[PDB]
């Protein structure tokens, strides 16, 4: 249950019968994403064997099911956030130095075609996206002053066969490395089709891996041995050796061009706007490369939840007794709604749980508290807790004029109202709140034919 | 797409591949319900071929999927509430008189064993239920003064081989017929394994079918020809001829015995308490009888929602422009949460929608309003509307000290607080609230191998 590269992942999923093979030709323009969309969240990913008759298949849906990600590393869905956090803790405490290797030993350096981005089966995802996007690509970039690596993930729109337009949010580390090159232009690699270890490194936030620190070793914790890197053709760039595809790239500051629209976590479109142009100097491919894309939605909600929930639980359970679990629900775009599950020990702690949760995760708009006997990850079950337990008069806590996330239109200019719901039963515990219960049953204990 | 009896239903489901056959022996005590519970809500019912080696199999889960009920009558899940209401309208306007038939022509009169309730595979459902229950049984009872029929559905607990304890809520028509016999004791039949038409007749509320009116003709609207009835052995009683099983029963007023606990719609237990004892005078069975039981949960939520939603929609759309649909959600126990979907035409109507909905359905605790582009029946999607569109400051409307449903512990003594959520986008419509969209795609148009 360790994985060197995406090949390992796909074979494991294929073997486990958690792969959906779409054998028919599909169009990279809208149709592919459309099919993905009908499967979003089920316990399998999707391999498109034939995209516009490309030799290169595309994989989508790797991140939309915690059960699937768990199966790849042998952990239950419920234990995955702790699993990942424990591994990031081990990296912080004893980092594994990368292994630099010779160009002709690096599987990704197998081929170097003349740069034609339109030869790649890059999907146009949502119906109003401003073009085809690579959105699963991990950017590795060296500090122009100190050579220290930074690993981030960023959406790149294809303009033409050799140009991308990239979105760099405010306070991103890639942003800061560009500021340094603009005191001299910034080279980097875009590594498409990486294993989850690289994905989690890329998505690890600033306060876990500061600017002056190399988060890529996080990936080493999810594979035997160290992360393999390789000198590019640049040579200011460093390439991920075990990537399916890797793009050597260069970008000048103060050189903007229209990119977007694209889907945001909110489920709304980004504004099309002038954002940095990046020019693709070279292309490297394994033999039998699969192109990896992410469908905006649960794939992103789970990326954020798996990395963020353990810290949040840690912060709330430290301030409040009897906390059991915290969910950054998919309904809330893995960012705007937290459900906190606790075992009450005294009246009043449920409200402290609301304060602690809102204080620990500034983007949150809603917090719901529920008891140990409610499934915090089932929105039906939280609705039920609201319907039978919430006191609308005393259990709704509203915070006005507070800081929040500006992408969410409930928070114009990073400013608005938050609300907590205390959907707990009354304490001390009373019979009138004791839930009915059906015997728990192993279905393998019986012969069951379900439809034919 | 018409059905004379339960046999018709089961064959149609079997043919349609919407039947789950559990072939292994299962225990009527807890185990059976436990298996049902793992399937609750999916697009199939469950036939248990072998319950404690009884010759009689049991059917469960007929009502937990509107898609399944729709498939039986050729209507989409979305059109089923209107379908049922239209048919009850036709019955109110032009009722079909019943067909009385000779004892030896009535399939249910095939056999009349010595009365042994413990020979029947009657499930003990929830782990703290006070015994085995028949809960899908339709009671037919004649007015002791006027002979006019009343059809209701009531939970009966088995005490011993010839005695049941029944729960009769306040203001039930069976209650009123008992008050009349107690001016002279009340006979009636308990008809188990009936088609949905009989179920909907039984569940049709007081204000649609008054005390002095015979609701059983409603069933005639869901079958070719009239409802077949037959003289019992009593002979103050009337039996449903096409039932799988029918129990001739007698009950004296002021003759109480401990019954319960049992699951209520809330998902909590009823208080065990002195409630009327009923004594089973005779038992009738088809050959090839199947015993029909209901799992407390979605089976009950859909019974209430399918009968109630059209009236509620009718009442709200009359007072407010742009109403499209109203859901009595399963999270709210088909009773405590209504989601109202509308197409906004002017600021302010969303709040009138909250007032109209609360006014039209007194049990409601929560109302949520959403726009045309949110799936009101998907709790994830309503959570999303809450996360991105609700203004917590101006969009939460709280009503205190109002009437509500006493079974819900948020409303002690039929008194408490209600709350409406206005999770609509801003009007006039703005780009920042336009949801991303993936192309709609027919999956039958492609070769897809899904796991193996
Ligand atoms: C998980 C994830 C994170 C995205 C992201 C996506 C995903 C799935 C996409 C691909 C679906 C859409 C695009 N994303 C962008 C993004 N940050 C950014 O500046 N621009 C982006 O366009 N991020 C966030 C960024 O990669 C993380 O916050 C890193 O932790 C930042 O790295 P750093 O701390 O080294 O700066
Ligand atoms: C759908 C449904 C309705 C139940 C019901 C259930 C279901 C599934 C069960 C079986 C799961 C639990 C028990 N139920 C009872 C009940 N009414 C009552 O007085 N006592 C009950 O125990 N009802 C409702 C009752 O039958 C309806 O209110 C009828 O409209 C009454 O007919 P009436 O208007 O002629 O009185
Ligand atoms: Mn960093
Ligand atoms: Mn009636
Ligand atoms: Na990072
Ligand atoms: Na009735």
């Amino acid at each position: 249950h360790m994985h060197k590269d995406l090949h390992s992942i796909i074979d494991a999923l294929d073997t486990a019968g958690r792969l959906i093979r779409v054998r028919s030709q599909v169009k990279a323009e809208h149709e592919l994403a459309g099919i993905a969309a009908k499967y979003e969240g089920c316990d399998k990913a999707v391999l498109f064997e034939n995209v516009d008759g490309n030799d290169i298949p595309v994989l989508m849906g790797l991140y939309w099911s915690r059960d699937l990600l768990g199966s790849l590393y042998g952990v239950d869905a419920v234990d995955m956030p702790r699993f990942i956090t424990s591994k990031i803790s081990h990296w912080k405490s004893e980092p594994t130095a990368h292994q630099l290797i010779a160009r002709e030993h690096a599987p990704v350096m197998a081929h170097s075609p003349r740069v034609d981005l339109l030869s790649l089966p890059i999907p146009v995802h949502a119906q109003k996206d401003g073009g085809a996007y690579v959105d699963a690509g991990v950017v590795i970039a060296a500090d122009p002053d100190t050579g220290v690596l930074n690993t981030s993930i960023q959406r790149f729109m294809v303009e033409n066969e050799n140009t991308l337009h990239v979105n760099i949010d405010a306070g991103r580390h890639l942003g800061a490395y560009l500021a340094k090159a603009k005191a001299k232009p910034l080279s980097f690699s875009l590594n498409i089709g990486v294993h989850p270890g690289v994905h989690f490194a890329a998505a690890t936030p600033s306060e876990v891996a500061p600017l002056d620190v190399d988060e890529l070793g996080i990936a080493a914790e999810f594979q035997d041995g160290p992360v393999r890197i390789v000198q590019g053709d640049d040579p200011r760039v460093t390439v991920l050796a075990d990537a399916m595809i890797s793009l050597e790239c260069q970008m000048y500051a103060d050189d903007l061009a229209d990119e977007g629209p694209f889907a945001e976590v909110t489920g709304y479109y980004a504004e099309r706007a002038p954002r940095p142009r990046v020019t693709v100097t070279a292309v490297h491919l394994q033999r039998n490369p699969v192109f990896h894309s992410i469908l905006s939605g649960q794939e992103v909600f789970n990326s954020v939840g798996l990395l963020g929930e353990s810290a949040l639980f840690d912060q709330v359970s430290k301030q409040v007794p009897g906390i059991l679990e915290v969910a950054l629900t998919d309904g809330g775009c893995g960012f705007y709604h937290a459900v906190v599950q606790l075992k009450q020990v005294r009246a009043g702690w449920s409200k402290q749980a609301i304060l602690a949760t809102f204080a620990a995760f500034p983007p949150l708009k809603m917090v719901t508290i529920v008891d140990e006997d409610v499934d915090l990850r089932n929105p039906r079950d939280v609705e039920w807790a609201m319907a039978t337990r919430l006191d609308p008069e005393r259990g709704i806590l509203r915070i006005d004029d507070t800081f929040g996330h500006g992408l969410n239109p409930s928070f114009p200019d990073y400013f608005g109202s938050k609300v907590g719901f205390d959907a707990t039963r009354s304490f001390p515990f009373e019979e009138k709140h004791e839930r009915i219960t059906y015997q728990d049953v192993d279905l393998s204990r019986f012969e069951i034919v379900e439809g034919h």
